[PDB]
């Protein structure tokens, strides 16, 4: 009921779709020849046609009915039923695939060809010598198929110049605080990045403006709630572009005037790029696969945040998490709430080994958050004990509830080391640039 | 003949489906998450779809070539069919159709288990039978169930505002938890002997008020007693009186009096031993499907045990997870009781914590909202020149606290709450009636 070579006269019209794809688009006959080879091709005829083209195209020719026809080698004669068909074939778009599949083909070719060679060749022995022959038939056979290659690095160097000066005619993603950015240098593609803070410090609020930072630079953002659902997410995002205080939104009611600023920034924020996914627990391969999809329906996307992580290693999740960083070639922002440990210290300031299967070390970049007012206000309250043993608040609500916050820059991959100080606003739980 | 004429219509529907990706690659998406390779009647068309799928995940478009070529080469589709899949008419959202070959595919897997069942009463264990009828109903009920979408749910809870949750009893508490809202996981880890089992049945009253079906589990407590502590709380007699059975005329009164006011709520109760979360989950879909009123549920209680031979004898991470899915699923709060570990009383201060609650395979995280019970007397009592000075100051104290009616301050820490506040709450508590008064802030102190 099967009949070898039956998919072989469609593997031909493979080549003719392609063929047809170049003579609409001449430019394309460089990205086709960089892969293809005359000889490649199974139909001599269409082999021929592209080493026409290609001679076409070094001269800096157009390829057409009228350009193939004249340029005619005199040597070898197209059939006519196969002539008209090349033209008459319809034309197809992202044909590199197609490019790739004949290549398959003559990979196929050279295969069945050394395949059988090697078997007679080895029938006669010196075996070693046999042994020498599949072993530069190996190393034949490597070079010839350019997949997952190395070379080459300066053709590459060129084209990463020539994006770094087109800027220069901000290096990364904008972060939102300036302090921030003199050290990181913005957020560079493919670099793990992660911020590690202790629960109610205001780390699911002061995510969210940072995604704002990206939003304003039209940048896809993919955000993943793990523990949290996503209308909260949003709710503190609102929060502070209304500049509007969480317990008035959460509650219902609004007046004239603040459901107006609040419908103004709705749409807003509704023709923006975002995405929300509020499944609990996900896995680690789930997320590299989810990002696969979405990147794959979505080339806008230039960045990626995680909210948050859970202990249970964490060292093969920060891994698999930088190779997806490298692999989508975008930086990903995850966030970490720290052990207890921290808190039994003098210092209560957060350090890099804070968060103890091991210790987490492939981070390229560690953001930490600290408040300065809220662990004065225990030593306080420790010295008062102390005195018995031997106001404040409606004070800093008249000042404009302003408190010293301070965002520890403590790693930073071929950089510098630093502290910024950045003003904290409890209500709106937002952290004030300047 | 109307079987087949069903049928000559869903190789069509097959086949125009598979035509409608071939135009438009992207559909593929929405296709595999609703149907897979088996759930196709005609084999051809489910292999064409596997190829499909397999095509898609290499990002590579779809058409006449790239089948042929990618043949699995373990079969190959008779090409009868191949053409006339792309000879079928293309036609737009055919996501109802998706659904209607769906639908095929339900009816077809349902005929095999009513066959299964059927035979199956041939053998004359019908209690194995109902198990069957139990998991086969799980089978079918697991079969079956970016920003434009985040909005309508942001529509769909405001709207619920406007048309909060289920009273807890406790004002105070009620200001953090801002009541039981629907569906969400709510837990509490509480030291043996504190008054926990006493505790859980006020809010049930509480519930009980709100006249919303409540389910009690009990696995290791009985029933009986469980209900004899909430008359403990309802007459406000002390526990031993009710336990012992002499009450005079003025208590078996009030007791009779509260009985069948108590009988006619809508309670619920399960005291079998070692009941596994999936039987929990096939037990509260029983009851909510036997009882539509039900708004909440409660357990007590479940022991850690930390390791990996706890997964196979019986982990709570997953089992939390489990009880998320339910509480979701069902829509309603569910309250579970737990007894934490003794290296509580290890720190010095015995306040206790988050991360008190250690298994096998992580700590808890998946509970929206956790309490602590903690009563500041009783560590202070085992904590107790200057042993002289000491020996007459508190011994004191101690006759004078007897008289008053043993009212101890006790504290309900609120250290977890999902998108809230994380804060503290005084109470009174009664010793021998084992009961917390409720009392708001500015009454209290």
């Amino acid at each position: 009921t099967m009949d070898h070579l039956k998919h072989l006269q469609q593997l031909q019209n493979i080549e003719r779709i392609v063929l047809s794809g170049i003579v609409l688009a001449n430019h394309k006959i460089e990205e086709v020849h960089s892969v293809l080879e005359p000889s490649d091709f199974y139909y001599p005829p269409n082999g021929l046609f592209f080493e026409i083209a290609l001679k076409l195209h070094e001269e800096d020719c157009p390829i057409d009915e009228n350009f193939i026809r004249q340029k005619m080698p005199k040597d070898k004669q197209i059939k006519e039923e196969d002539l008209v068909a090349i033209f008459a074939a319809s034309p197809i778009d992202n044909i590199e695939a197609y490019v790739e599949e004949i290549k398959n083909a003559s990979i196929k070719r050279k295969l069945f060809g050394l395949a059988n060679t090697i078997r007679e060749q080895a029938l006669e022995s010196k075996s070693s010598d046999i042994l020498g022959a599949v072993e530069r038939e190996v190393y034949a056979l490597l070079n010839g198929s350019t997949i997952e290659g190395f070379r080459n690095i300066k053709e590459v160097l060129e084209s990463a110049m020539d994006l770094i000066t087109e800027n220069q005619r901000v290096t990364g993603i904008p972060t939102g605080f300036v302090q921030l950015d003199n050290y990181t240098s913005g957020f560079n593609k493919g670099s793990l990045v992660i911020i590690g803070a202790r629960p109610s410090m205001g780390k699911t609020s002061l995510m969210m403006n940072m995604v704002l930072s990206a939003l304003n630079d039209d940048r896809g953002v993919a955000v993943f709630s793990l523990e949290m659902s996503a209308e909260q997410l949003a709710l503190r995002a609102l929060s502070d572009l209304t500049s509007i205080n969480m317990h008035d939104l959460e509650s219902g009611r609004l007046d004239d005037d603040q459901w107006e600023n609040l419908a103004k920034c709705f749409d807003h924020l509704s023709q923006k790029k975002l995405f929300f996914y509020d499944k609990s627990y996900v896995r680690i391969e789930q997320i590299r696969l989810q990002l696969r999809k979405l990147k794959s329906q979505h080339k806008e996307l230039g960045i990626a945040f995680i909210d948050y992580l859970q202990l249970m290693q964490i060292a093969e999740i920060s891994r698999e998490l930088k190779t997806l960083a490298r692999e989508l070639e975008i930086p990903i922002i995850a966030l970490v709430q720290l052990n207890r440990s921290l808190e039994n210290r003098d210092d209560k300031r957060p350090i890099l080994s804070d968060i103890k299967g091991g210790i987490e070390q492939d981070a390229d970049i560690v953001l930490f958050l600290y408040r300065g007012y809220i662990y004065q206000m225990r030593a306080e309250d420790n010295k008062i004990d102390k005195l018995k043993k031997e106001e404040e608040r409606r004070i800093h609500k008249q000042n404009g509830s302003i408190e010293e916050a301070e965002i520890i820059v403590a790693k930073n991959r071929n950089g510098a080391t630093g502290t910024v100080y950045t003003r904290f606003n409890a209500p709106f739980t937002r952290y004030e640039d300047m």
